[PDB]
């Protein structure tokens, strides 16, 4: 069920990309560079539009919102003085961001302003460096598309890691071993990290490669098609690191895929690096190292938040009207109390929002204020319970 209708059609807009990151200067998004793919989008929206009707960016089968850190969001969409022009919400089964639009088309009149995101490929996907793309999208119901090339500079090395992804509770880090085939003996691979800590050998597998095609260059390879290791000999080290004892490999390739889990409260930059020593053709002693740095953006990282609670004469209150308004007053959801009195809004973004509580003619309440029969509160998202009591005139 919907809560107004698709007006793709009336939303009037011009779209374009820009790639970011350390690759700017090659014409390509440099994965492992803090490269990423933002779009712009500028718009109009028509007079006939109203609160609750929405339009869509699908982001086709290339790329999606965000980046490096899941689950995946989009934001909502403001004017220049902060006031919300449209709810964002992601789908992550049909890759499709949905902007539902507030009470601020039906107060304003020629709707104008500019929203951008940033996105990354799907590196199932997008697997092979220099690989050039058709990132193809659709922006209210209108196609648009141009060919970005992306690399993640997978060498033919001893050793080359990356992060593959990030969530709140863990990362995927994948570790190279041995892409150029050399001879190698007493091979140990040492996987540690800052804001980053190994538990358990469950948390780590080991792959063996058949050749090198299984080498994904994305960091992200096909696992289910992957030679994987039964016995694998992972020793967890009281620092929180954890070592990989490969043993003698010859010129036998190795894939590490490993879960790492986050530190709680680690502000900051985190890392995670693959430490390889081993021993090589002519019998000499070596040593190769990989690190990966990631932001620990916490409002890209964080779930969905969500309050509620209770409206009473000072008698339970039933189908009092409760709208969410974002500060400046736009109203974002409504509801109303249940036969109990007992009104929710979940799965918000975190932030400040106002709860207006619509009183019934001649009623009151008892910082929070009062103003022509509407009670409205602070409350800030990071649950949270906000009651309101309601006395007669």
């Amino acid at each position: 069920n919907q809560s107004g209708r698709n007006v793709n059609h009336l939303v009037f807009a011009n779209t374009s990309y820009e790639i970011l990151g350390g690759g700017k200067k090659y014409n390509q998004v440099f994965m492992t560079m803090d490269g990423k793919l933002k779009i712009k989008i500028d718009y109009t929206v028509d007079d006939s539009v109203v609160e609750g009707d929405y339009f869509t960016v699908d982001f086709g089968k290339y790329i999606h919102p965000g980046t490096s850190r899941k689950p995946y969001r989009v934001n909502n969409i403001h004017d220049a003085n902060g006031r919300t022009i449209a709810i964002g919400s992601y789908d992550s089964a049909t890759n499709t961001a949905k902007y539902t639009f507030t009470n601020y088309v039906d107060i304003y009149n020629n709707v104008r302003g500019s929203f951008s995101l940033l996105s990354w490929p799907f590196k199932e996907l997008v697997t092979t460096d220099k690989q050039s793309v058709p990132v193809g999208i659709t922006v209210a119901g209108e196609d648009y598309t141009q060919n970005v090339i992306f690399n993640y500079g997978n060498r033919t090395v001893p050793v080359i890691s990356d992060i593959n992804y990030l969530t709140k509770d863990f990362a995927e880090f994948t570790t190279y071993i041995n892409q150029n085939r050399a001879f190698n003996t007493g091979s140990k691979v040492r996987l540690s990290g800052q804001g980053f800590k190994f538990t358990s050998p469950d948390e780590i597998e080991v792959y063996k490669v058949l050749n090198n095609s299984q080498f994904r260059d994305s960091f992200s390879p096909d696992y289910a098609n992957l030679t994987q290791v039964r016995n694998p000999k992972i020793i967890i080290n009281s620092d929180g690191s954890a070592t990989v004892d490969l043993g003698d490999i010859g010129t036998l390739g190795y894939i590490i895929r490993s879960k790492p889990n986050t530190l709680p409260d680690f502000s900051g930059i985190g890392v995670l690096k693959s430490e390889y020593t081993f021993t090589n053709n002519k019998n000499q002693r070596d040593t190769r190292a990989h690190a990966s740095s990631i932001q620990f953006v916490r409002a890209e990282l964080a779930g969905f938040g969500g309050f509620g609670g209770y409206v009473w004469f000072d008698a339970a209150a039933a189908g009092i009207t409760v709208n969410l308004l974002d500060p400046t007053g736009i109203r974002l959801a409504t509801t109303t109390t249940d036969i109990t009195g007992h009104y929710n809004f979940d799965n918000l973004t975190n932030g400040n929002y106002l709860v207006e509580f619509v009183m019934p003619e001649g009623y009151i309440p008892t910082d929070v204020v009062f103003e022509n029969g509407r009670y409205i509160a602070h409350v800030t998202i990071k649950n949270m319970t906000i009651d309101a009591g309601l006395v007669s005139d």
